C-alpha cells in the first residue's frame, strides 16, 4: 500500500530529519513505487521497505595525510554499502568538501537501483571522503589515495566491492587507489575497481559510454514503433561527453544531427554533422575559453546567442548537457514542430511539466535515469575481467552495450506493461529498478 | 579384475552398517573391469581405494526454532567425495531419511555424473535429516539459517558448490544463498546453482533436464542416420522432465503423443502443440489439478491407470520415475517397433527390460547421460557468475546442446574403444571414470 | 592553549548536528591546554585533530524477528576511536535513543577511562537503537545474534573487545558470543568481556567498581595524612557499587554507617558488619524486599525519602546515580566536617557540589578515575583469558588493588606539575590523555 | 639513447657484480630503451627504472625430500616475483642443478616483458629449484614437487602468481605441483597454474602454440607488405616442438615448406611437405637422416637449410643458426622475410644484414612468443570456468598474434623507427609495463 508507503516516508523524515539530502531521495524515490508495493502485499509482511532505507553497512575513517610540506592534514573517508542483493556493491567515490554521510547515503541509495536497472549484477553503493582535491599536487593526491585505500581495501574487493570515479576522483584517482591496493593485498585483482586506464584495464568504450547509449536506448524505443535514426532530424544540446557520442553513434544510424549547444548558444547545421565537422567541434571545447560559437564561424554555420536548440523542427529531440534544460515551452515548440521521440542524455533536462506533454499527446520520451546509464552499464563490463582477457576490442564492447541498452528498454517497458499502463518508460525504471532488488531480497530471506 | 573384485570386496566388508554407499559401489566399480584392466598403474597407487573413500566429510548440529518458539535439533552434512576436476559439486537433500550412507552413495554418483558432462565439476553430496514436510516458509528460513552458519566455512565458489535435490528447491536456496553472503559479507553468487535469476539463476534451468534428454535422443538417433522429424514420441511423466522433452521434442518436428500422471496416460495422435502444452503446464501446475483434467478439456482419450507404452511410437521417453518401465512395456514397443528409448527420469527402465532391448537393436539411452542436462547446466550457471554477465536463453541452451551431443559421442563410442560395442551404459560411465581417473593420477599421491 | 581553542571550536561547527560529541571534545579537551602548551610537537603532526575523528566507525543493518513473527529492524554501531595502546575496549548501549553522537561521545571518553587504567587497553563504543524493554528473553537472544552476525567481522580478542552498558548485561553477551563461536569456529573467548564464569568470566568482576572505590580513596587519603582506619563512612545506594564498598572499606576497619535506596536511607551507628552486609545484600537482590526491611529486621535507623548527607562522617562514597549529591546537600557534609569524598556511582556529585568541595579543601576523588575497577577489572578478565586459565579472587583481588594505587599516583604525579598542585580531576584527565600522545606519536601517520 | 639509462645500467653492475647473468639482461634490456625514456622525462622524476630493476618480491625456501631410498635430500627454491603492474605475477618454474637467483632474477626479468609483449593481462616472474630431476624416479619427483608446493602455495594462486613449466618441468611436474596445492588450499582454484593436463584444467592448442604463433605472425607481418604465405618456399631449420607445428600451420596456409633439419643435418624436399611425411618424422630416437632415406628425400650432413633459395626462412633449432654468411646466401637468393621460431637464432651481424635489405624480419621476442600467449589463454579459460575447443583457442591465438604484431610495429611506429618490428617488440614491452607502473605511482 501507498499506506505502507507513505508511512515509512514518514518514519524516515523523523528519524533522519538531519539527513536532508538523503531524506528527499527516499521521498522521491519510495512515492514512484506506489502501485508496486500495492501489488505485493508480502513485502511489508517482510518490511523490506525499512530495510531498503537502512543501508547494510556503513565504514567511516580517519584519514591522516602530509602535503608536500609536510604539514599533516585529516579527512573523513566513506563508504556505505547500501544494498548487496544483485551484486557486489558497486558505486563510485566522491572526493569533494561538502561529502557527507547524507550525501554519501543518498547517492548510495540511488545507485542501487541504477545499478539494478543495468540488468548486470551489481550492488549499491557510495563512498568518499571530505578530501578537497582542490590544488593539490599529484604526489599530494596520490598519497591521500594511498591513505585512504589503506583502510578502505579490507571492506572493498573484485567479489565485495568495487568502486569508481565521480566527482573528484578519476583515472588518475583509481589508479592511484589501485597502486596502493595491489601493494597491500598482494596480487592482481583489478576487478576490485572499475573506471581504470587499459594498461592495467581498463575498458575501451568507457568515454563513449554515455553517449552510445543513449542513441542505442532510443533506437529501441524508436523500434517498438517502426522507426529509427535512419534518415531523421536529431537534435542535440549540450557539447560535453554525453553529446560528442551522442552524435557519434547518431551518425552511423544515419540520421542528420543538427544541433550542438553550450551555455552561450547552439549551432544549427542543415546539411547535418559529419566526422570532420564534429572532430574540429571537440577540438575547440577542449581548448578553454574555445566556445561552440567559434565551431559556428569558423565552419560557416548559423549561430544562436541566448538560444537553446528545442524551437528546431526535429524527429529526435537529444538534451545532453544540464539539469532541466528542457522546460514546458520548450516541449511546446518541439512537439507543435512534429518531434516524434525526445530522449534525456544529460541528467533530468526534461521538467516534470514538461514530461507530460511529451508524454500525452503522442511523443515517445526515453528517460535519463535508463537512457544515459551506458556509463554505468559499461562499468559491469570492466568487470568482465575476471574472464582475463584482453579487454574486447570495443567492437566487442560496443555490442555488448548495445544489447545492454536494448535490454533495459525491453524490461522497462514490459515493467510498466506489467503495472496497468503501456509506454510509460519513466515507470520504466523505477520498478525493475526497484523489483530486482526487491525479489532478491525477498528470495534471500529475512537476514539483510 | 581380481582388483576391482576385491576392492568390492573390501568395502563390503568395511562399509556393511552403509548398504546403500556399498551397493552403488559394486554396481559401479563392476563396469570399470576392462577399464581397469587395461590401466594395470591404478592398483600401483592405490586409485580404487582411494577413490571409494570420500576427501572429506562433514557432519554438524543444525538446532533451530520453530513458529512455537520450540528448539528442534537436525544433522547436516557435506560429503565432499571427489574434487579432482573441479569445486566439489553436488545437491543438497533435505528428508527425515538422509544418513551419510545415503549422502556417501549419492556423493560418490555425483562425481562420476559431473565428469559426464565435461564440464569441471567435481562430486559431492549433502543434506540435513530435517523434514520440509509441513514446515511454515519461516520455519524453512530459520533451518536454512542454522544449516549455512556452519556449513559457509566449508563451501565456496571454488570450492564446493551445492545445489537443490529432494526437499531443496530455489525457495531453499536463496535463504541458504542470503545467510551465506550475509556471513561472509561478499556477493560471490557462484557458491550455490538453481539460484532465481535475480541473483544469477541460469535461464534454462526449469528446462534443462528435458531440453537436453531430446538433445541427447537425437545424437544418438543421428549417429543411426534417423532423427526427431516426423517421428511418433511417446512421453511418461507430466513434471518438469516430461514437460520440456515435449517442447523439445515438437521443435525438432517431432509428433508427441502422450503424458501421464500416476493416475493415467493421455493419447493425442495429431501430436501436442506450444498451445495445447501450454494448458497442460498449467494444469499440471497444482493443484489436484490432473492429467484427464488436460485430456477433458481438450477432449482426448484417457487410459485409466495405464501407460504409454501400449501405443506403437518411433521412440519412447520415459520421464516418470524408477522402474516405470519393465519386461511387459519392453515386448510392446519391441513388437510396435520402436526405434529408440531414452531415458529422461531417473533409471526409469528396469535392468531386465533393458533387456534384449538389444534384440531389434532398440537405440537405448541412459539416465546417466541422458537426464543430465540439469546438471551440465549448473555448470553454465557456475561459468555466467564467473563472467558475471548473464547469457541470454538462446546462448545458454545452444550450449547445453554442444555439451549433451559430446556427452554422448565421445561418452558412448569407447565405450568401443574397450570393445563393449554399441552400450551407452557402460561407455558411458567408463567416460565419467576416466576424467576422474587421468587427473587424479597426474596430480600424484596427496588426495 | 590556542591550538586547543582553535581544534574545539573547529570541532564545533563541523559536528553541530552532533551535540553530545561537541560538548564531550569541549569538556575534555579544554582541560589539557597546559600539556599541549609543553608539546608543541603534538601540532606538528596534527595529534588533536587526529583524535577527534575515530579512526574506524561501522554502522550496520540488523533485520530480527519478532516472537510472534513480524519483521524488526535497528540499526547497529560500533565506533573504533583509538587502538594506539591496545585493541578497541568499550561497551554496548542498546537503548531507542543511541546514534553516532553518542556513540562518538560514549567512545571518545572511553579511549581515556581505558587508557586511564594503565591495562593495554584502546577506546570505542558500540550498541543498537533497539529496545530491550518490553522484549521476551528469546527475543533479545535471536536480535543479540542477528547483531553479532555483522560486528564478529570487525572484532576480535585481539582487535575490539566489547562488554556491557545500558541494556547490555550478562544476559546479552552471552547470547552474543555464542553466536561468534558459532560463526567464527573456535573460542577466542576473550572477544568480549562481562562473561559468566563458565566461558572465561572473571572471578571480583561483581565486586570490581567498590573494591576500587575503597582501594582508590585510601592511596588518596594517605598522601594526606590518613585513612579508612577507624573512621565514619557514609555509602548511597544498595548496589553493587555500594555492597562492595562497604565490603571492602570494613576489611580496612571502617565504620560505614550508612546505605540507601530509591526510598530512604539507613543509619547505622555501631557500623556494618559482616553479617549485616551479608543479609543486606541478600535482600536488595530480590524485588521487592528494600532498605527499609534491612533496618526493621536489626533494629537500625531509617530515613525515609532522604539521603544519608546530613549524617556527619568522615568519608562520603556516593554509589547511587548521577547528580546525586547537590548543592545544599553538599553543605551538611562540609558542616559535619567530611574529610573526604569520593565517586563510585555515575557523576553523582553536582558541578556545583565540587564548589568545589574545595573551596573547603575536602579530598576529592572524582568517578573517572575512581569508580575505573569494573573497566580495569574487564582488562583482567582480557588478560586471564589470553592465559588460558582463571585467577583465584585473592589473585585478581590483589592486582586490583595495585591497578587502584597506580591509577591515583600517575593522577596525582605526572599531574601536578604542570602547575595544578593536588587535582584528582585534570590529573585523571591528563594521565589519559599523555599515555596515548605517547604512543600516537610513537607510531606515526597514520592513524 | 640516453644518460638516464646509462647511470641505472652503470648502478647495476656494480651492485649486483655476481649476478652476471641478471646485469647482462637489465644492459641488454634498457639498452635498446633510449628514445623512451628520453620522449618520457616522467620516469626518472619519480624513479622509475631504479624500481624496475628490482623484483617486487623475492621468495627462497628450503625444500628437503626422502628419495626411493629413504635418504634425505635438501634442496633450495625460489620464485622471484618481479613485476606485477599489468597482470598477477606469471612465469614458469625451472629444475635444474644451475638454478640460482642470479638466474632467476635474469628470466623472470625478461618474463615481464614477453608478457606484457602478448596484450593479455600477464606480469612478470621466474620460479624454479636447484633440484636436478636426472636419474630421478617419478615418485622422487613427485615428493619433492610437493615438499616444493608445500611451501610454496603460500605466495602464489590464480589471483596472485601463476608459476608454469619450464626447463625441468613438464605437465607431469605441473600436476604434482598443483595435486599438492589443492590438498593444501582445500579448493579447486586450477589457474594457480599453467602447462596443466587438459584433463583438470590444460588447454588444447598449448603443444601448437609456439610454431603456429610463429606462422599467425610473419603471416601478419607478410599482409602489411602485401603478401602471405601462401605460394611460397618457406624453410625451417631444426625438427622438434615448435620446428613441427610450425610446418603444420605453414602447410594450411597454403605453403611449400621444403627443409627440416637437426643438430646433425637437413632434409631437401623441393616438392614439399605433406600432412603425412610431416607425420612420419616426427621420429624419436633416430633422427632426421632416416625420414630422408624412407622417403628418397636428398639429405645433407653438417649443413644448415639456409643455402636453399626461399621465399621466407624460418629458424626453429637453436640459438645463433644463422650466422652472416648464411644470411648472405638467404638474401643473395632472394628471400623475401626470415622469422624467428627458436630462441635469438640470428645474430646481431646477420640480423643487421636482412633490415639493411630488402629483408622483413620478425624478431623471436615477438614470433615465437605463441606458448606464452596461449597460456594466458588458459588462464582465461580456467576462469570461464570452462574448455574452448581446439579451434577456438586457436582462433584466439591467431588473433592475438596479430595484435602482437599491429602493437609492436605501431610502437616503432610512435618513436620514429619505422618498421623496426625488433626495436617496436621492446617498446609495447615496456610501454605497457610503464604506463601501468605509471598510473598505479609510487608504491611498487
Amino acid at each position: 500500500m501507498s499506506k505502507y508507503v507513505d508511512r515509512v516516508i514518514a518514519e524516515v523524515e523523523k528519524k533522519y530529519a538531519d539527513e536532508p539530502e538523503f531524506v528527499q531521495t527516499v521521498e522521491e524515490v519510495l512515492s514512484s513505487l506506489g502501485p508496486v508495493v500495492d501489488a505485493h502485499p508480502e513485502y511489508e509482511e517482510v518490511a523490506l521497505l525499512e530495510r531498503m532505507v537502512i543501508p547494510e553497512r556503513v565504514i567511516e575513517f580517519r584519514v591522516p595525510w602530509e602535503d608536500d610540506n609536510g604539514k599533516v592534514h585529516v579527512n573523513t573517508g566513506y563508504r556505505v554499502q547500501f544494498n548487496g542483493a544483485i551484486g557486489p556493491y558497486k558505486g563510485g567515490l566522491r572526493f569533494a568538501p561538502s561529502v557527507n554521510l547524507s550525501i554519501m547515503k543518498f547517492l548510495g541509495f540511488e545507485q542501487a537501483f541504477k545499478d539494478s536497472l543495468t540488468t548486470l549484477p551489481m550492488g549499491g553503493a557510495k563512498g568518499g571522503s571530505d578530501f578537497d582535491p582542490n590544488g593539490k599536487s599529484d604526489r599530494e593526491v596520490m598519497r591521500f589515495c594511498q591513505a585512504f585505500m589503506t583502510e578502505l581495501y579490507r571492506h572493498i574487493g573484485p567479489d565485495i566491492d568495487v568502486p569508481a570515479g565521480d566527482l573528484g576522483v578519476g583515472a588518475r584517482e583509481i589508479g592511484y587507489m589501485y597502486g596502493q591496493y595491489r601493494k597491500i593485498v598482494g596480487g592482481f585483482y583489478n576487478g576490485v575497481l572499475t573506471g581504470k586506464a587499459r594498461s592495467f584495464g581498463g575498458s575501451l568504450i568507457r568515454p563513449e559510454a554515455t553517449g552510445y547509449g543513449l542513441v542505442y536506448f532510443t533506437e529501441a524505443m524508436l523500434k517498438r514503433h517502426g522507426m529509427g535514426f535512419e534518415g531523421m532530424r536529431v537534435s542535440v544540446s549540450g557539447s560535453g561527453n554525453v553529446a560528442q557520442y551522442a552524435i557519434e553513434k547518431a551518425m552511423e544510424f544515419g540520421a542528420r544531427v543538427i544541433t550542438a549547444s553550450d551555455s552561450s548558444g547552439t549551432v544549427v547545421d542543415e546539411s547535418g554533422f559529419t566526422k570532420e565537422k564534429l572532430a574540429r567541434l571537440i577540438e575547440i571545447k577542449a581548448s578553454r575559453d574555445g566556445r561552440v560559437a567559434d565551431y559556428a564561424k569558423e565552419f560557416g554555420l548559423v549561430y544562436l546567442e541566448g538560444q537553446q536548440p528545442w524551437s528546431l523542427p526535429v524527429d529526435i529531440a537529444l538534451p545532453c548537457a544540464t539539469q532541466n534544460e528542457l522546460d514546458v515551452d520548450a516541449a511546446h515548440q518541439l512537439i507543435a514542430n512534429g518531434v516524434k521521440a525526445v530522449a534525456e542524455g544529460a541528467n533530468m533536462p526534461t521538467t516534470i511539466e514538461a514530461t507530460e506533454l511529451f508524454q500525452q499527446a503522442g511523443v515517445l520520451f526515453a528517460p535519463g535515469k535508463a537512457a544515459n546509464a551506458g556509463g554505468v552499464a559499461t562499468s559491469g563490463l570492466e568487470m568482465a575481467q575476471n574472464a582475463a582477457r584482453l579487454g574486447w576490442k570495443a567492437e566487442k564492447v560496443d555490442a555488448r552495450l548495445h544489447h545492454i541498452m536494448t535490454d533495459i528498454h525491453d524490461g522497462s517497458a514490459a515493467a510498466a506493461e506489467r503495472y496497468g499502463l503501456g509506454y510509460n518508460l519513466v515507470a520504466g525504471a523505477n520498478i525493475v529498478g526497484f523489483q530486482k532488488i526487491a525479489d532478491a531480497m525477498m528470495a534471500q530471506g529475512i537476514a539483510w
